[PDB]
């Protein structure tokens, strides 16, 4: 009475047409076993959302990939934020959260607002651009890293680091073992921009350091801490902005209703993040035995959570299978919910907001000229490339 399936969420053929199966994870039940990789698994808003504001039952602390730590050895030493539990994990993200505070986004909006003009810009000059590597890639590099106030050698490493860290949370098929053993080299790099000499003074780097000096955070959570936004903070809304372009490229009318209304730039933003969700999944594990749709599961056990799945749900979105920016997007799961819920959201959305309001201003038509590729990897969905015209306003 928990329903198999032989559905696997995390193979080839699934991440390149997802949506049909998704649907039957969220109509085969509330809770369904998933024969291939032996864990529940619930893909409906209803459950989900319950899931995600009960840390108390479904905890973090244990992985939130498909590997129990109580049981087996991490790939590295885990999260301070992502992998821990109240009480733990309020000191990070404390400091995490003041670091990246709608104060410490209003003093750097205006350098990504006009980066975030001249990109669309520059861009529109050429006409036939890659929305990935042109833009989707290209912004969120330029901007985000000097954010974080990095040196600019090594900035290759980025993104193929993320993908790693993303890759290491499903479980243990191709992408997952390659993206280890190439790791080396991505961590080296990481782990050495994380040390507090590498981080220029104002940076959320050098900010996020300030607090080992007020006794805040020690100095070997200093660096972990940093590592930390550069694992969630770039891949991620590379991700966002490219979903969101795809979708002004498909749904032309909502297009003109954004230049007609430029204010609906932010939403836009948002209601992409619901329509895509480039976090598509994420485990917990039971603290005790807990009743779960319907159903009583065991201590100890893996839930994995179909986030894509809840923001597409019929049973709480009017119309799931449209990109409408005028949505209330409000309880959209794609930044996660509750405690843990994206620290990181706000330039997130300062991102897609700044990004989206020049292509208003400045764009009148997207047009997708090309052969579309997706990138593919266990927790991310996203694109490679995106060939598209771009006509100027
Ligand atoms: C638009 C792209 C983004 C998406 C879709 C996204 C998604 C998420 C989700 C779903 C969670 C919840 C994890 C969980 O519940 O276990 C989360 C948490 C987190 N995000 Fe993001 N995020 C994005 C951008 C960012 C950015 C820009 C940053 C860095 C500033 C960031 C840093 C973090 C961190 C550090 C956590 C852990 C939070 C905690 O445990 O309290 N993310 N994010
Ligand atoms: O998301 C990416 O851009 C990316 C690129 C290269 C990658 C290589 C190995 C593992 C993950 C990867 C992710
Ligand atoms: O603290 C980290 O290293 C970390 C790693 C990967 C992460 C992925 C998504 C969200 C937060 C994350 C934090
Ligand atoms: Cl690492």
């Amino acid at each position: 009475t928990i329903p198999h399936l032989a559905i696997d969420p995390f193979s080839l053929d699934f991440f390149d047409d997802p949506y049909p199966d998704q649907q039957t994870l969220r109509d085969a039940g509330p809770v369904v076993y998933l024969d291939k990789w032996n864990v529940y698994g619930v893909a409906r808003y209803a459950e989900v959302h319950a899931v995600l504001n009960d840390p108390t039952t479904f905890c973090s602390s244990r992985g939130v990939g498909l590997s129990d730590f109580k049981k087996e050895k991490p790939w590295r030493p885990p999260s301070l934020i992502l992998e821990a539990d109240p009480p733990a994990h309020t000191r990070p993200r404390a400091v995490l959260s003041k670091v990246l505070s709608p104060a410490t986004m209003k003093t750097i909006r205006d350098g990504f607002a006009a980066a975030a003009d001249a990109k669309v810009d520059e861009l529109l000059q050429r006409g036939c651009i890659d929305a990935i590597a042109d833009l989707a890639e290209a912004y969120p590099l330029s901007v985000f890293p000097d954010a974080m106030g990095l040196k600019q050698e090594g900035r290759e490493h980025l993104l193929p680091y993320a993908g790693l860290v993303f890759n290491a949370f499903g479980p243990p098929n191709e992408l997952r073992q390659t993206a280890i053993e190439r790791s080396a080299p991505h961590q080296a790099y990481v782990n050495e921009q994380c040390q507090r000499p590498n981080l220029a003074p104002g940076g959320f780097g050098a900010c996020i350091h300030a607090f080992t000096d007020t006794g805040e955070i020690t100095p070997d959570e200093a660096p972990l801490l940093v590592r930390s936004l550069l694992s969630a903070g770039l891949d991620t809304t590379v991700n966002g902005i490219g979903a969101a372009v795809y979708c002004l490229a498909r749904f032309p009318g909502e297009l003109q209703r954004l230049r007609s209304d430029p204010t609906l730039a932010r939403n836009a933003f948002e209601e992409a993040v619901r329509f895509e969700s480039p976090v598509q999944t994420f485990f917990r594990t039971t603290t005790r035995e807990v009743e779960l749709g319907g159903a009583v599961i065991g201590e100890g056990e893996k839930v994995l959570m179909f986030l894509g799945s809840a923001n597409r749900d019929p049973r709480r979105w009017s119309d799931p299978d449209l990109y409408d920016i005028t949505r209330k997007t409000s309880g959209h799961v794609g930044f996660g919910s509750g405690v843990h819920m994206c620290v990181g959201q706000l330039v997130a959305r300062l991102e897609g907001e700044v990004m989206l309001s020049a292509l208003a201003r400045k764009v009148a038509a997207i047009d997708i000229d090309g052969p579309v590729k997706r990138r593919f990897n266990n927790t991310l969905r996203g694109l490679e490339s995106l060939p598209v015209k771009l006509t100027p306003a």
